[PDB]
């Protein structure tokens, strides 16, 4: 577990995905200060354009933040070949935001039985196929 | 020490810094596989125009990559203002490298003593700053 971990719950009601982002433990120091100011940022993907994204509010210089905020999303025939994406990340003011921990759920097995617990925050490649 | 180790040796020789780059212990999983390409990346910063980097050799899947590679740098008056900055990176194929850990260490400093030893390896912002 070397990126921390994020409590996610996400099940979907109808053809909307209903995501619950609570908070996150001992995530990766991103700045000078041995700190980092979290955010988690959601899509579907494949996704071109960016055009699911859907983000929390930045907490500033924590490695434990909270956030507990619910996101809706209206799926569709196609998202069924889509994944849940979540990733967090470290805001900057003054460069390109650090990546810190990512994670991802098929939306097909969403379909199949929701989720709510802790998970391991993976590698941003990595996090794209899987979640542990 | 989230990112883990490298093992450096580093000291100036009348006007010229020579770095030993030996090897790393474990390093945090950058590709799909679990594993990651490390090589270094070695600077003198500030260097704008990147006119002083030079490079170990890529070490495919390992996140205990053995370098074994010196370097040598010719130093300046303005470089004593400068800091010695090794960076990890991930060699990918089909996107940007990704960042895996990163250290400095202030050529002044060098001056008057060089290191040799491991070194836990910093966030990037962090790591032009420090040297733990
Ligand atoms: N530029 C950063 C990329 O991860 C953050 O961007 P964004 O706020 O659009 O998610
Ligand atoms: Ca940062
Ligand atoms: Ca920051
Ligand atoms: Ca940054
Ligand atoms: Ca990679
Ligand atoms: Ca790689
Ligand atoms: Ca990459």
């Amino acid at each position: 577990e070397r990126r921390g971990r994020i409590y996610i719950q996400a099940h979907i009601d109808r053809e909307v995905l209903i995501v619950v982002v609570r908070d996150a433990k001992n995530l990766v120091p991103m700045d000078p200060n041995g700190l980092s100011d979290p955010y988690v940022k959601l899509k579907l993907i494949p996704d071109p354009k960016s055009e699911s994204k859907q983000k929390t509010k930045t907490i500033k210089c924590s490695l434990n933040p909270e956030w507990n905020e619910t996101f809706r999303f209206q799926l569709k025939e196609s998202d069924k070949d889509r994944r849940l994406s979540v990733e967090i990340w470290d805001w900057d003011l003054t460069s390109r935001n650090d990546f810190m921990g990512s994670l991802s759920f098929g939306i097909s097995e969403l379909q199949k039985a929701g989720v709510d617990g802790w998970f391991k925050l993976l590698s941003q490649e990595e996090g794209e196929y899987f979640n542990v």
